[PDB]
């Protein structure tokens, strides 16, 4: 679809077998989920943002979709304000920033 | 102009006759820059990021050139990893998400 920015830019997302609401965040390398369990391995990391680190799981190989696009890639899980999708999956459903 | 995402949407920006360098963030609700003078008087804002709260300089109707596009509006300043454009210049300057 085409989506203004005069509210946040918040998505049904289907992930893990749910339905969660998410973030569409052009800002972020990366995308992290609020506590949620996830299937296969996983390693603790730090990221960044504004405010600080934050410890999160980084979870590999991750299937998702949003607006009917499925992708694959790495969801990190931890104590995230809300569920954010970064660049690493917005790539992949094709989403541009046009103006 | 069209962005993709498979790096940061870092562009130039003209704030105060500089040259700068700011992210384009549909995640973030508000604009932010790193420590800077601004005209005028401030008032005391709080803001959530991914790492946690901060406290920021709220400067209202600051000009800033954002990609060759104007736009007039509310720039706050506090401790950033870099500087922030958000939704609320974005919006003015005509960006939407697309896929
Ligand atoms: C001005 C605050 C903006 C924002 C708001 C989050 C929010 C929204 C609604 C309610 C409450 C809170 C959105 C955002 O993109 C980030 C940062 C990027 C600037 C962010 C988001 C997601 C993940 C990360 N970590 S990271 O390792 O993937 C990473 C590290 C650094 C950068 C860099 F480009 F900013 F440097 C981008 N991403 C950071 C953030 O920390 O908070």
């Amino acid at each position: 679809p085409q989506i203004t920015l005069w509210k946040r830019p918040l998505v049904t997302v289907k992930i893990g077998g749910q339905l969660k609401e998410a973030l569409l965040d052009t800002g972020a390398d990366d995308t992290i989920f609020e506590e949620m369990s996830l299937p296969g391995r996983w390693k603790p990391i730090m990221i960044g943002g504004i405010g600080g680190f934050i410890k999160v799981r980084q979870y590999d190989q991750i299937l998702i979709e949003i607006c009917g696009h499925k992708a694959i890639g790495t969801v990190l899980v931890g104590p995230t304000p809300l569920n954010v999708i970064g660049r690493n999956l917005l790539t992949q459903i094709g989403c541009t920033l046009n103006f």
